[PDB]
């Protein structure tokens, strides 16, 4: 067993190196090993104003939004409101076009719908122009061929995956994940009494933040603390702990295997890689190159439950910040990074493999 020193020392070795070399201004960090989370909080959150990361200091998310995403589907799941197997059709009838026929709500969890675009345009402002914009969308494949990674395909499930509960997706959010995991300091909007915790991103030497577009909130629009964050990793790495049965089972299913990409495997908003991996095959795969291509799926029918020897993780950012999140089950162990600025994805999965291999 690590003692909590030779952790410590651990993650300082990696994380100042890594902070140096990518002139990361501040990042926060937490470490699940032996049932308990530990922090580490290094630099600043606002230079301008010398304010440094603390535990409590708000990061934006970016694409790690997608798991709570993830989650939150697989609880109407759970509660019987909505299945995978629908046609996405069958939550908007307005979505009359043709091309949407064989295309499910699985299919837009997973990206699998046939080349939705990596963004929803931002002529996209309102009801009307979402619905025009999908309607006029023509397929460059057939569903269940092609997997290309699209927050206009899981932006929209998280919407339709809340239509059935007649609750707004932010609302739905906190009542049936962010509650019962008491995570009250995560937020789709954060609450003006909170806005002294919001970290400043950092673009080349610029302060930044996150801008609000369509279908935000479901694909980029989350922020936490590491506290919050290091809990809802807790959670997904053990969720026989998580008292709620609905969302116990949203959980699982957004861990279960819908597809296999070469040595990945796609869930909702999650994606895994057996373990043991070696680093050199997840760093690599994290490689723009990779991660923005649509590649050829291969179906996992059924889909194959939870396994806990994964590698399960999610890359997440913003303009402003970069966050990542690795964990694996059977060892009970995970890892939080935090940072607000918005360096390579093949930099943090080399950073986050190398302290938990450590345990
Ligand atoms: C998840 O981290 C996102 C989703 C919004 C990633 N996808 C893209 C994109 O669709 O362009 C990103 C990237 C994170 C960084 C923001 C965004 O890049 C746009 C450029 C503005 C920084």
């Amino acid at each position: 067993p690590v003692s909590e020193k030779q952790l410590a020392e651990v993650v300082a070795n990696t994380i100042t190196p890594l902070m140096k070399a990518q002139s990361v201004p501040g990042m926060a960090v937490a470490v699940i090993y032996q049932g308990k989370p530990h922090y580490y909080t290094f630099g600043k959150a606002d230079i301008a104003a010398n304010k440094p990361v603390t535990p409590q200091t708000l990061f934006e998310l970016g694409s790690i939004s997608k798991t709570f995403t993830g989650v939150l589907g697989g609880d109407a799941i759970a509660r019987g409101e909505i299945s995978l197997d629908d046609a996405v059709t069958r939550y908007w009838p307005q979505l009359t076009g043709k091309q949407w026929q064989g295309i499910r709500m699985l299919d837009l969890a997973t990206y699998t719908a046939g080349g939705l675009p990596l963004q929803v345009p931002d002529e996209v402002t309102d009801n009307a122009s979402l619905l025009r914009f999908y309607q006029n969308w023509q397929p460059q494949w057939k569903p269940g061929t092609t997997r290309l990674y699209a927050n206009a395909s899981i932006g929209l499930f998280g919407a339709l995956a809340v239509k059935p509960s007649g609750m707004p997706y932010e609302q739905a959010m906190t009542t049936r994940v962010l509650k019962p995991l008491k995570l009250d300091h995560t937020w789709i909007n954060v609450p003006k009494a909170e806005e002294a915790h919001y970290a400043w991103g950092y673009r080349d030497g610029k302060a930044v933040r996150v801008s609000p577009g369509m279908l935000d909130a479901q694909a980029y629009g989350v922020k936490t603390n590491v506290q919050d964050m290091a809990n809802w990793v807790m959670a997904n790495m053990a969720p026989e702990n998580v008292a709620d049965a609905s969302l116990k089972q949203g959980i699982a299913l957004a861990q279960s295997r819908y597809w296999r990409i070469g040595s990945m495997y796609q869930g909702l908003g999650w994606e895994m890689l057996n373990w043991p991996v070696e680093a050199n095959t997840v760093v690599e795969g994290s490689d723009s190159k990779v991660a923005l291509a649509p590649l050829p799926v291969a179906e996992v029918n059924p889909p194959a439950p939870p396994v806990k020897a994964s590698w399960v993780h999610k890359t997440g950012s913003t303009g402003g910040f970069g966050s990542y999140v690795a964990f694996i089950p059977e060892k009970q162990i995970g890892i939080v990074m935090l940072a607000n600025t918005s360096y390579p994805n093949p930099a943090r999965v080399e950073a986050a493999y190398h302290i938990l291999e450590a345990l």
